[PDB]
């Protein structure tokens, strides 16, 4: 009386940001977003549903998670159980291989898909993963992927963006160093954010079609900075930046001045991710190694979409 399943999902980094929910219950976003799935960072998850379990159990990198650390896993398990009419508690065993919260919820969605025999299409697996976290719905796919905001549970999902293999020519160098809801509800800058997203997405699509890296980089770098500007108009205002974040961004601008085309983006924290061409990757690493230790520069290339495994 047990059913089990496994999946592996890779992290993705949003180039055009997901920023703000239109609907909290279904995680429908205020705007569409576009990411690059990465090869170096991923999560593997096995789920077991067993009539003999007495409670839900979540183990992460060998470590039993407490109730607060298990809250999102538990809500997702309840959602997928309600849909399957499954009445069994579960054991979730996950291992991060090194953003991670979204690789992990994507992998849980895949593992539950396998265990409960849901037979989901990639589109419908993205919709399920969306209910765990917005960024998880893009990690169902490899390379460039777009989460179409839609207007409902049925129409909000992600898809791969064919790029004639341009993603295999690109890299990302990581420099290790409620806010969303507050911003939607209170920032005087949020409309300006919304009014610029579609133009940015259109230009990314045009950049991808012509393999125009400086165009891609300029658009996504401004898109990220526009997202971070909105938090300074929230009430109370705040920033995700740390002192080291600003140093990294200035150094990326110095790199561009020294002739290395590269562009930075940040998410809901202080790490800085730098988009760079592979053919220019060692040159960037050489320039940044003059200011950071090689150990603080973690590289990554394009990665695949979700992989499912029977147990």
């Amino acid at each position: 009386a047990m059913l089990s399943g496994k999946a592996r999902a890779h992290t993705n980094i949003a180039l055009i940001k997901y920023w703000g929910k239109a609907n909290e219950e279904y995680i429908l976003p205020m705007n569409s977003s576009l990411s690059l799935t990465l090869d170096a960072f991923y999560t593997e998850t096995t789920v077991t549903f067993d009539a003999h379990y007495s409670e839900d159990v979540f183990i992460l990198n060998g470590i039993l998670q407490n109730e607060k650390q298990t809250k999102k896993v538990k809500e997702f398990l309840n959602l997928v159980r309600q849909q399957a009419d499954c009445t069994w508690f579960a054991k979730v065993e996950s291992q991060n291989f090194v953003a991670s919260s979204a690789s992990g919820l994507a992998a849980l969605a895949g593992a539950c898909n396998v265990a409960l025999g849901l037979n989901l299409s990639a589109k419908d697996l993205s919709r399920l993963a969306r209910r765990g976290s917005g960024s998880a719905c893009r990690s169902i796919f490899g390379g460039f992927a777009q989460w179409n905001k839609g207007h409902s549970d049925e129409t909000s999902f992600a898809e791969n963006i064919p790029a004639n293999n341009w993603e295999n020519e690109l890299a990302m160098l990581f420099i290790l160093i409620d806010g969303m809801k507050r911003t939607v509800e209170t920032s005087s800058f949020y409309q300006g954010w919304l009014d610029n997203v579609e133009k940015d997405l259109s230009q990314v699509h045009e950049a991808i079609k012509t393999k125009d890296f400086p165009r891609l980089g300029e658009i996504i770098e401004a898109n990220g900075l526009r997202m971070h500007g909105t938090t300074l108009g929230a009430v109370p205002p705040f920033t995700y930046w740390s002192p080291g974040s600003l140093q990294a961004m200035a150094l990326v601008r110095q790199a561009r001045a020294k002739g290395i085309p590269c562009y930075f983006t940040m998410d809901a924290g202080p790490n800085v991710k730098v988009l760079v061409e592979k053919k220019n990757l060692e040159a960037l690493k050489t320039f940044l190694s003059e200011h950071f230790s090689k150990e603080q520069l973690v590289p990554a290339f394009a990665g695949p979409g979700i992989e499912l495994f029977e147990t």
